[PDB]
């Protein structure tokens, strides 16, 4: 009675364990197998899949009891896919030092401490009540639990298999249960008719890897796929021309940028980093390669940040004479600077780079491409400039300016950014502060420091394009995932 759903995808994650599967390709599958305590309700109040409203999901109700603790009252009688009942022991295990943020845990789940606030050990008060708490103040616990950190795992099944084996045979409470995985080929899920929420509308969901965008578009035309992912604005006209097919695009909460190896003499000072930033003409790149669909953020600042989004912050400056002042004052002698890119792993990376090289040539800077094929692992010492992307994964300003560029993180520790003292003092404060005038003002000093220091240069917020058959009613969300709850109906 229910149709099977076939999705032609760019790739599969390295794991289906919630944290180890975090990637461009994992959440779209993980979001079906699992539930979190809190759910982001993207379509609430008629919003076009970009709402930041958080609602209870596996938690029946919850109350913030102090600046660092939340008492969760869980839904009772909810079952995981293996028949086990979801209790406070499973929720406590999900955010425990043993599984997620302990020294031993991060050797099997490397980003468990990185994608978490400063957690303290959960407290099980009774079978269905757990307090999730942070060691120091945190008014972001709710946002973290409604993010990709949130999926609740079964304690006893997860511990008998271990994180690695659990990632290949996952068990959750979600609307679709795991059926099979064929590495680098496909994942098939089947309807969970015992689901506590609404009945699943597809009998099965298959995520089939089709690496080439054109082969993926061909599969949708022929009837091999119902929905296809990872297209660009340049692919829209061909798909929209067909009467029974259409494109469904959205601005995603991701940031395309380029960053520097600041250990290197040429990039230890901010002077040349700023010159490269002040010489990039972002509207011309967005106009020529993204059909004007990509958005240029007005700083390290996006609407989904909520209380910490500043709509009055002015655009990032494009001043060629100021760049030329910095290139000359830096003592730059015309030595070629390489720009590493793994081809077009990020959409339009090579075309955007070729446009930026000519802009950089006007500021008296010589930059050369260094296109390395997938498989070639370049050494850190060989990197001057490299392209990068960052998923803006909390519905808050903390991610990624504080979470990636802050103290003790890769940009400063691995890539040698010597951030000013104020930046690392304000980073630790905004993690502990409550929303208001003080926190919002502190996010502007962090943004001002970021632009003047230029440890990275933000390019734009990419426009993600999906294509689907018109007889499949499903709307994209503004994040790198797929939501089918209240959003998947077959005509």
């Amino acid at each position: 009675d229910r149709r099977a759903l076939r999705i032609g995808v760019n790739g599969l994650p390295p794991s289906l364990e919630p944290i180890n599967g975090i990637s461009n390709t994992g959440p779209r599958i993980i979001n079906q197998i699992f539930d979190a305590l809190i759910r982001r309700d993207y379509f609430a109040d008629g919003a076009k899949g970009n709402n930041i409203k958080l609602v209870p999901a596996l938690a029946e109700s919850f109350e913030r009891i102090d600046d660092k603790s939340i008492r969760f009252k869980l839904r009772q009688g909810v079952k995981f896919h293996n028949g086990a009942e979801m209790t406070a022991e499973d929720v406590a295990f999900t955010f425990s030092s043993e599984r997620l943020w302990g020294d031993e845990a991060i050797k099997t789940v490397p980003n468990g401490r990185n994608f978490s606030p400063n957690w303290d050990e959960p407290v099980v008060e009774d079978k269905y009540t757990v307090v999730l708490r942070t060691k120091t103040p945190s008014y972001l616990i709710e946002k973290y639990l409604g993010s990709w950190l949130g999926p609740i795992v079964p304690k006893e099944y997860y511990k008998s298999l271990g994180a690695v084996a659990f990632g290949n045979k996952p068990i959750g409470t979600g609307p679709y249960k795991f059926r099979e995985l064929v590495a680098n080929d496909h994942v098939t899920l089947e309807a969970n008719d015992g689901y506590w929420g609404d009945k699943p509308t597809a009998s099965t969901i298959t995520y089939q890897v089709v690496a080439e965008p054109a082969t993926r578009v061909a599969g949708l035309i022929s009837g091999e796929y119902d929905i296809i992912t990872t297209l660009t604005p340049d692919d829209m006209a061909l798909v929209d021309g067909y009467s029974d097919l259409e494109t469904r695009g959205t601005l995603i909460e991701n940031l395309h940028m380029f960053t520097f190896n600041m250990n290197q003499p040429i990039f230890q000072n901010k002077t040349l980093r700023r010159a490269l930033a002040l010489a990039v003409n972002r509207p011309l790149i967005v106009e020529a390669l993204w059909k004007n669909k990509a958005s240029i953020p007005n700083g390290f600042n996006f609407p989904h940040y909520g209380a910490t989004y500043d709509p009055k912050r002015k655009p990032m400056e494009f001043n060629l004479k100021e760049a030329k002042r910095l290139v000359k004052e830096s003592g730059y002698d015309g030595t070629p600077i390489t720009y590493h890119t793994m081809g077009n792993y990020y959409a339009n990376a090579v075309p955007a780079l070729m446009m930026m090289i000519e802009m950089w040539k006007a500021a008296g800077i010589t930059v050369v491409p260094k296109i390395f094929a997938p498989g070639t692992t370049p050494k850190d010492s060989d990197i001057l400039i490299r392209n990068w992307s960052n998923g803006q994964w909390l519905t808050d300003g903390l991610t990624t300016m504080v979470s990636e560029f802050g103290p003790g993180r890769g940009v400063q520790k691995r890539w040698g950014w010597k951030a000013p003292a104020e930046f690392n003092n304000l980073c630790d404060q905004v993690a502990q502060l409550k929303d208001g005038e003080e926190r919002s003002a502190a996010f502007n000093r962090l943004r001002d420091i970021f632009e003047d220091e230029a440890p990275a240069v933000l390019m734009y917020q990419p426009y993600d394009v999906y294509a689907a058959r018109k007889d499949v009613q499903w709307s994209p969300v503004s994040f790198e995932t797929m939501e089918f709850r209240g959003n998947l109906n077959f005509k």
